[PDB]
Order: C-alpha cells, then structure tokens, then sequence
C-alpha cells in the first residue's frame, strides 16, 4: 500500500493473507472472505498456471503478518476461465478453505455488491494490504496491515491518462469495462496487495468494488490502479459461492 | 538462446542488437535488418511507453557483443498502435536509421515472406541472438551471437500446449493468429533474444517467418517459443518500408 | 543459530538486539546484558570505524524481532582500542545504555566468569541469537530468538582443525589466545548473532564464556565458530562495568 | 581500478588475468608474470583454503578480458605460509605454469626490486587491472584494462590515516611494514584488481613495488591502497622462482 497508514484492529475483518510454501509460509497475496467457506482473490495470484494446493494457505484477518499465524489448507482453486493475464482481464478467482471458519466482529465476510452498482468517482474507497509501500520497496517489519483511502476515476478517463506517454493507439482500449480504475501519485496499491480487496461505503454497508489486479508500478503519474470489477463476476462467483 | 551453439561468422548477417544508454550501450534486445535503412523487432522491446529516441542505438552482425561495436543512432521508432503487451499481439516495431548501411558480405537484409507464405508445421528455421541461454542465465562473456533450429508449429497445437496444465477454458484463445510457435524443452529463445529472427529457409531462400516476442519462461514443458507472425503484419511494414 | 530450535521465553533473560536506523531498526547483531546499564557485544558489530550513535538502538530480551519492540537509546560505545578486525582479535565492545533496565524475571543479566574459569573442552555451552540459520540462509519471519548447544572446544584443537585443508603453516597461529571455540557442522552461531553470548552453566551457575566474533563461514567442516574468550577481556570489562 | 584510464596495448606486458571455472572462466584476480613459468600474486586471491586446481586458469596479457582468451593452466600454488588475512599481512602467493610460455615484446615478465629499494613519496608508480571502476561498480563490457597513476604515501603517514575516524589505538599499528601505500579519493585499486602489480620506473627499469592487496574501499577519504611489499618477501620468491 502506497500512501494511508496502519489500519485500526477494529477493521476489514475480512482480509486475507495468502502464503506460499518455501524456507517459510511467505505472503504473495491479497484475498478477502466471502464466505465463511471461501476466499476472492486475483486469477494472476494462483494462476493461470495449474499449482500445487499443499503448497498454499490462507491466513485471515492478522495486525501483523506472520506473527501469530493459523493458516487455512484450501480445498480448491477455482480461477476464471478467461483468465490468461491480468491486461486481457478476468484477473478473479475463488479459493474454497478445507473447512468453514468461525466468524466473529473481528474475522467475518465482506459484502458483494448488486449487480447495477457502478461505483461512480466521489464514491468513498480504500483499499488494503500487506503490500509494498512504494515502488520495490517492501513493507517493513512487523509488516502491520496498511489501507488507504483512493479516489475512485471513471474508466474513459483512466483509459485516456493510460494512453499518455503511449504508443497505444488511442482507440485500441487499454483499461477493459471489466476493470475498474482507482488511485493516484499518493495513493495506490501495490505488488503484494494483488488479490486484496477494495471496497466502498455505500449507504450505510460496505461493498466490496474491486480485487487488486494490476498498473503500470505504483503511484506513478497518469497511472492510476487497477481493479477488476467485481460486478460483472457476480454471475460466475454465484455458481459456487452459495449465498 | 537456449540449447544452442555459437553462429559461425559467415551466417545470419541480418542480426542486429539493439543497445540502450546506462553505464555502458547494454544489448536489450535483437532485431533484423530488412531493408538497408530498416530494422524490424518487436514493439515490447521498445514501448508500449514512448522513450527517448538518443538512449538507443543500433548495432549490426557483431561476432561478440561489445568488441567492436559502431553504433549506428535511429531517427525514428515505430511501434504497431494496437500493440500494448505481447500476449495481446501486434508485439511488432520498425527502427528507421539515420542511413542507410553500406550493404555487404557480412552485413545484409533477410528477405520478408509473401503475404501468401504457408510455413509448414515441422520445418526446421532458426532462431539466433544474444538473450540468455536458460531461465535467469545470462550468455558469458565473450557473449557469442547463437542460433538454435527450431521446429514450427502449428497455431492449434501450439495453444493446446499452453492450455495443458492450466486453468484458462480451452475454448479461450491464448496463443492468436497474429502469433507463431516453434522450439522445445531442449530448444527456444529467451529474454534478450526478443525483437530477433526467426527464419526458414524455403525453396532455398531465407525468409523471416517470426519476430521473438514471448513465452512462458524458456525451453519449459508444454510451453513454446511464441513470435509475432511476420505474413499477419507484411502490408503494415509495407506501409513504411520500400520494396 | 544453525541447527538450533526456538527458546523457549523463559530462557536467555540476557539476550539483547542491537538495532541500526534504516527504513526500520534492523538488527544487524546480538549482545548481552552484564549490568542494568551495560550491554556486552562485539566490536567489529560496531567498529573499527567509528559510527553515529543516534543511529544505534538497544533491544532487551524479545521472543519475535519486531514485534513489540521498546528500543533503547545508548549514550556510549566503548571499542577495545586493539581492535580492528576479528582475525587479529580483540573483538569485544561495551554499550553504556542512557538508563538503567528496570531488572526483573523476563530481563536480567548474565554472570561473567571469574578470570581463573577453565571452562573444560566438551563442557556443553549454548548460544542464542536471531542470525542465518545457514551461510546465507536468514532467520525466517516471525525471527524467534534461537538456541543451539555447542560443544566448547580447546584452542590448540580449533586451530589444528582451521589449519586442516589451509596453506597456513601449522606454527602460525589462527585461533589466539584471546579467542575460544565452539560448534560443529551441525551446530553453530552465524552471520546475525555476532556479539552475542556463549553461556554454560558450571556448578549450576550460566556465565558467559565467549562473544559471538567470527569464522569461516557456518556450520563448516573444520571450522569451527570462533569467539571473544571473556575471562580474557575480564580486567577491561571491569575497568568500566561495576561490580 | 579507479580514475585512470584504458591501458595503451604497448604497456604492461607482465599483466595476468587469473580466472576460476563457473558458467564461464571468470576473472577473479590479478597478477604479474615474474618468470616464464610463475605467476606473482595475492594469497587471499587463492587462499587460506586449499582450492582445486583443475577450476583454475590463468590468462597474460589480454587487452580486452574474455574476448580472445588463451586459458593456461596451473602446476601448483605456493601461499606465504604466514598468510591468514590480508590485515595479518604476508598477502602473496605464486602459480606454476604446467609449461613456460614464450615471451615476446607483448608478453614478458616484470622485474622484481633489489631487496633495498623503499619507493619513497613522489616515485612515479602505476597499478594495472581490470577490477571495479568505484566502489560496488563494475568494469563494463568490452573490460579493456586499466591503468592509474597512484602517489605512494610513507608508511607511518597511511597507518595515521587509517586511525583516523577509528575506535584503533594511535599505537596499534594498522599498515605493516610488509606492507606499502599507494593512492588517494581519486586514483585507487578495487576490487579485481587484487594479486595485480603496483609498478615504479626506477633508474629508467620498471620494478614491481607492490601486489594489490586491499583497503577499506576504494577511493576513501583517508583509506589509501594498501599492497604487499615485495621487498619484504624476495627470499621467500627466490626459493621458488629460478633467477
Ligand atoms: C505467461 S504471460 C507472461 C510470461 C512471462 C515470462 O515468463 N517471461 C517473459 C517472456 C520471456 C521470453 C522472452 C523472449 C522469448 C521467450 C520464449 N521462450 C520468452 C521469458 C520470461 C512474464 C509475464 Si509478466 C507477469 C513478468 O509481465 Si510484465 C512484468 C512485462 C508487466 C506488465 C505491465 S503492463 C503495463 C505492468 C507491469 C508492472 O508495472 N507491475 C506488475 C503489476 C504491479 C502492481 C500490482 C498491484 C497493483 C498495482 C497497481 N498499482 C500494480 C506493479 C508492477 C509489469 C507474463
Ligand atoms: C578494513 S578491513 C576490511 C576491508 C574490507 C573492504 O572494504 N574491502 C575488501 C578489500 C577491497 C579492496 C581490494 C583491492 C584493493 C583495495 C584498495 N582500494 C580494496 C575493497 C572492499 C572488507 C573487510 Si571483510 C569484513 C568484507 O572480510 Si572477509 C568477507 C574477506 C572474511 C574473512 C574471514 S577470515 C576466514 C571469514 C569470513 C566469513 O566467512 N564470514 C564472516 C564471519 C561470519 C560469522 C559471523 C558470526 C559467527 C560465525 C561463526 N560460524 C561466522 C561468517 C561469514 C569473511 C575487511
């Protein structure tokens, strides 16, 4: 997470840590729960290649990473089907734990939005992670959950700054309708977070807009973040989530 | 080049490297003369964000990188505007030099296919240049030009090779008709070999079927060599570059 | 700590980190409590060269590096003036903290032998630390404080074994006077628990035999760690610290 | 080398690569030929430990490392058996050739000093090699060999200079009388350029004054080269190399 600050014990209880097995259970995602049996995450996170389900855990909701870790198996990976990058887009995918979890005001799912919210700019947003607080540059230990508030930026708009300094044919779109755009020089997600979520306030309850998915770096000039847009796999969530 | 030898001097006199400005004029990138004021590689070594034309240059067929360089400067980049990454395609550019080069013995153009060209699944054509010589291993100094043969492969099988072991629908397209595959587990390009020839030798006559663009890692299982297809993108370099 | 397994917390009440201003306080070496206002390390963690001493922190015992943290400002270091680096010896240094520690069960000191001390070849010691659990292998998140019992050994066997597989003639002493031994290819402080303490317990009583200094390498064949041999540097020590 | 500049072919023909078996034969170290059959050079280069020989090589005079590489190798290695460090001192050793090479205007020795002769400040001295160009900074390709022009600066001066900034005793010698200063913040051997030959034209004879041997950095304020004194070791040599 580039700009914002630690976050408060008190929220996103649904926040998820993904780990990958090596001389220790490393954090390589974001992901956030659902429901009590499953995770959303990005495709690019767990794929497109087939991976090794003993090789991965899930850990929820954690001030600061790894250090009181209870880490999840996961039954299976589920990744959509049109995913192959993250620029092409489909960057979504759901990971079903072993078991269902416990949840309480402190680890509990985050809401999926109706399928018409559009997430309009002004919309209040923040988005967080465990990620890099500036171009290559790590999240420093204790490694404390960071958010920040971003500015939500209608995709012409996003398409057209993407298209600034490009050799990209203005109408060769770059920024896909199933993406959503968010950030800015201060503000912004970064490697590490993919996977996590974004979510807004939206009368009252929070909804979960976005999964970090990609950007050119991180809070650079007329490159603001990526998401995939979450409603318009809505649908495809639905098949195996129940409700 | 990945499971290759040293070219002896004598072929491949279309190869250039192309070198960007830093502590010294680092090779980045192949390409190949087509024309004696132009360069043909690939868009991706080059943009899809626009850089500073005085940072590159131009070397033509050199035994071994760095020994003797004559660096020729370029008046013009030209990058395909639907390009933005190589697994969306059009990964394809033009370099325009200051002038023409002296043609000759050693130094020559490799002749284009006829828009017509039906490169035969299985023929052998070769792949040459100074990328590394597997995953994350850099060609030693003295950084000999390689070649390695490679056999062409069809489109179809070459997308159901990257669907095998992966979770994109097999009805989703990755590898696309402005693309073609060839190499092996023993046998590829690599990173640094982009924007290089990939040539066959037809009736008798060398023809630049393929521009190395991208891959999953190098000489991998199940994962070829993909090259931007020189017959799909013939009228666009025509546009720019006399016959 | 190769080969060791994490402390349990009621042990090694002594241990301290020594912290360096970066993008956080890193540990770059251990040290020992042997007053409420003295810390005990070596000097090659802190010199030859002399270094700001605003830039410098004390860590008091602490299972996880990191986490809780309370760092201590120190207001001097004191460098034996024979030292300039471990191989010629003299490796041993003093941190004067700006206040007394508040002694008690989870932090206190550690006794320091009296000068006539043989501390017999094979008596079992320990040492503790939060260094490479290999030669360039570095303790893994969340940085347990680790143990590992290492047989002492005597000098005329460590330098015999230094000297095994070496050009250096076998009258020219590596391993001096003012150094002690200890490890084997399976057990061994490294790169990280520098300065830190050698402890055995003799009569029932843990005094600090050595100081983490220096080696070739961990956990090598015939080479054994080397450390500051503390009834040695007695008189120097005293000559500050209070009894 | 720092500062300097690339070396006229016509100089130094005593000059030696010494080079160790990788993905390629690597250059490691410098060295002087002394006798068609010996190699003069830095026993840290080669030593304390014992290394294999077969993984060993040895290059003369090249202009450009790597680029036309005639690979010799070696009989034996002779360490000075004091050596242990470089700081200790005794930093030389020698190589066999398995065959003498034949000399030429090109390639030939280097004429060691009559054991009287002190190089006092203001001798015209010059080291050659082909290590880093500044600290952390290496030589870029094509590695052309370097040359800088050091002032040697007496022993006492540089063992003051070496104190200053430093927790070492005025009285605790740090620059050995085997040992001798050479350059300043703007002339300096580095890296790579160890086991290589500091060179002063005497009485019209070019004689080897010094091997590189080390320093704290390159190029520092107050942290001059430090070399092996040859003088210091001629018997040693001399029961070695015929006259
Ligand atoms: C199977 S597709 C694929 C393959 C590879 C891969 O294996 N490669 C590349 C191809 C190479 C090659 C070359 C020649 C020949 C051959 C044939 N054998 C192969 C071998 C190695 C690598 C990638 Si990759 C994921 C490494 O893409 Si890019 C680093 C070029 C990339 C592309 C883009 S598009 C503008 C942005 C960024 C980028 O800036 N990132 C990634 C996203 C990060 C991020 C994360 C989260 C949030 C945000 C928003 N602030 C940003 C920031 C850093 C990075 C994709
Ligand atoms: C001012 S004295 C000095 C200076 C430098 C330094 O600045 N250098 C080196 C010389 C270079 C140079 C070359 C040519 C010319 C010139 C002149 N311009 C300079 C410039 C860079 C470096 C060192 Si240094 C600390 C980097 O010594 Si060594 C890496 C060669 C070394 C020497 C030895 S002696 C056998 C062992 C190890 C080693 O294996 N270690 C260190 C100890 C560690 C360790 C730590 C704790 C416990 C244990 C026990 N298992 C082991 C493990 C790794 C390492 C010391």
């Amino acid at each position: 997470i580039v700009g914002g600050q630690e976050a408060p014990r008190s929220k996103w209880p649904w926040q998820v840590s993904l780990r990958v097995h090596g001389p220790y259970w490393m954090h390589f995602c974001g992901g956030s729960l659902i429901h009590p049996q499953w995770v959303l995450t990005a495709a690019h996170c767990v794929g497109p290649d087939v991976k090794d389900l003993a090789a991965l855990r899930v850990q929820l909701r954690e001030q600061h990473l790894y250090y009181q870790d209870q880490l999840l198996p996961v039954s299976r990976i589920i990744v959509h089907p049109q995913f192959y990058t993250a620029q092409i887009g489909a960057d979504i995918a759901l990971l079903e734990l072993e078991e269902p979890v416990k949840v309480s005001s402190h680890v509990h799912t985050v809401t999926l939005p109706p399928a018409s919210e559009t997430f309009p700019p002004g919309m209040p947003c923040w988005v967080t992670g465990w990620g890099d607080v500036d171009n290559d540059e790590r999240l420093p230990p204790p490694f404390p959950l960071k958010q920040v508030k971003v500015p939500i930026m209608e995709n012409h708009i996003c398409d057209a700054k993407y298209h600034l300094g490009a050799y990209t044919g203005d109408d060769v779109r770059i920024v896909r309708d199933d993406m959503l755009c968010a950030g800015n020089t201060r503000r912004d997600s970064c490697q590490g977070d993919s996977g996590g979520p974004l979510v807004c306030k939206v009368n009252g309850t929070w909804l979960q807009a976005g999964v970090v998915s990609w950007g050119e770096g991180c809070a650079q000039p007329n490159r603001p973040g990526i998401y995939t847009r979450v409603t318009y796999y809505l649908d495809w969530i639905h098949h195996y989530v129940p409700k």
